[PDB]
C-alpha cells in the first residue's frame, strides 16, 4: 500500500497473509480474506506458482511475534475455472483455499462479511485497502499492516479512455486513482473493505495496478468484484 497509515491491531481481523516456503523461510506473497474458519478467498494469480503455501491469521507485524498469530497449511486450492494466467484483464482473478485446520475466532481473527450477489456501489463509495504490500513503486514490503482510504470509481468512469479504458470489465471494482494512495505489489489477493449500511463488507479482491507504477493518477487499483462471484463461492464451499 502506497500512501497508507499503519492499521490498528484489531481493525481488520479478516485479513490474512498468504506465504510461500522459501529455502528454510516463509515469505509473504499476497493478502487474502478469511471467509470461513477453513476457507480463505484470495486472487487466482497469487497461486499460479506450484509453491508450498501457508496462511497466517491474526498477523500484524510480519517480522515480530505479535502473540496473536495462527499458522495454517493449505490443503486444497480451487481457482476459478475461467482464470487465465496470460490474461488478467479478462477477469476471474479469484481463488478459494481450503485450510488444513479450522482456525479459532477471537478479536484478531474474524470472518469477512461478503456483499449480496449483484451489488454495485455508487461512485465515490468509502472503502479501505489493507495489505503488507510495497509502500512505494519498486519499494519494499511493509512490516506492519497498512491501510489506505480508497473511494470507488464507477465502471463508466473507470472504463473511459483517460482511465483504464477497455482493460477493466464490469466484473471488476476500481478504487482510488489520486496519484498518492494505491495498492501495490504484495497487496494482491487482499480485501477492499467498503462501508455499506453501517457495516464494513469485502467488495474487492486486489488484482492489479498499472505497469507504469502503483500510485498513478487516473489508474485506480483494480479489484475482482466479489458480488459477481457469490454463487460460485457458495457452490465451492458446499461441495468441498
Ligand atoms: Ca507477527
Amino acid at each position: 500500500v502506497v500512501g497508507g497509515t499503519e492499521a490498528q491491531r484489531n481493525s481488520w481481523p479478516s485479513q490474512i497473509s498468504l506465504q510461500y516456503r522459501s529455502g528454510s523461510s516463509w515469505a509473504h506473497t499476497c493478502g487474502g480474506t478469511l471467509i470461513r474458519q477453513n476457507w480463505v478467498m484470495t486472487a487466482a494469480h497469487c497461486v499460479d506458482r506450484e509453491l508450498t503455501f501457508r496462511v497466517v491469521v491474526g498477523e500484524h507485524n510480519l517480522n515480530q511475534n505479535n502473540g496473536t498469530e495462527q499458522y495454517v497449511g493449505v490443503q486444497k486450492i480451487v481457482v476459478h475455472p475461467y482464470w487465465n494466467t496470460d490474461d488478467v484483464a479478462a477477469g476471474y482473478d479469484i481463488a478459494l483455499l481450503r485450510l488444513a485446520q479450522s482456525v479459532t475466532l477471537n478479536s484478531y481473527v474474524q470472518l469477512g462479511v461478503l456483499p449480496r450477489a449483484g451489488t454495485i456501489l455508487a461512485n465515490n463509495s468509502p472503502c479501505y485497502i489493507t495489505g503488507w504490500g510495497l509502500t512505494r513503486t519498486n519499494g519494499q514490503l511493509a512490516q506492519t499492516l497498512q491501510q489506505a482510504y480508497l473511494p470507488t470509481v464507477d465502471y463508466a468512469i473507470c472504463s473511459s479512455s483517460s482511465y483504464w479504458g477497455s482493460t477493466v470489465k464490469n466484473s471488476m471494482v476500481c478504487a482510488g486513482g489520486d496519484g498518492v494512495r494505491s495498492g501495490c505489489q504484495g497487496d494482491s489477493g487482499g480485501p477492499l473493505h467498503c462501508l455499506v449500511n453501517g457495516q464494513y463488507a469485502v467488495h474487492g479482491v486486489t488484482s492489479f495496478v498499472s505497469r507504469l507504477g502503483c500510485n498513478v493518477t487516473r489508474k485506480p487499483t483494480v479489484f475482482t468484484r466479489v458480488s459477481a462471484y457469490i454463487s460460485w463461492i457458495n457452490n465451492v464451499i458446499a461441495s468441498n
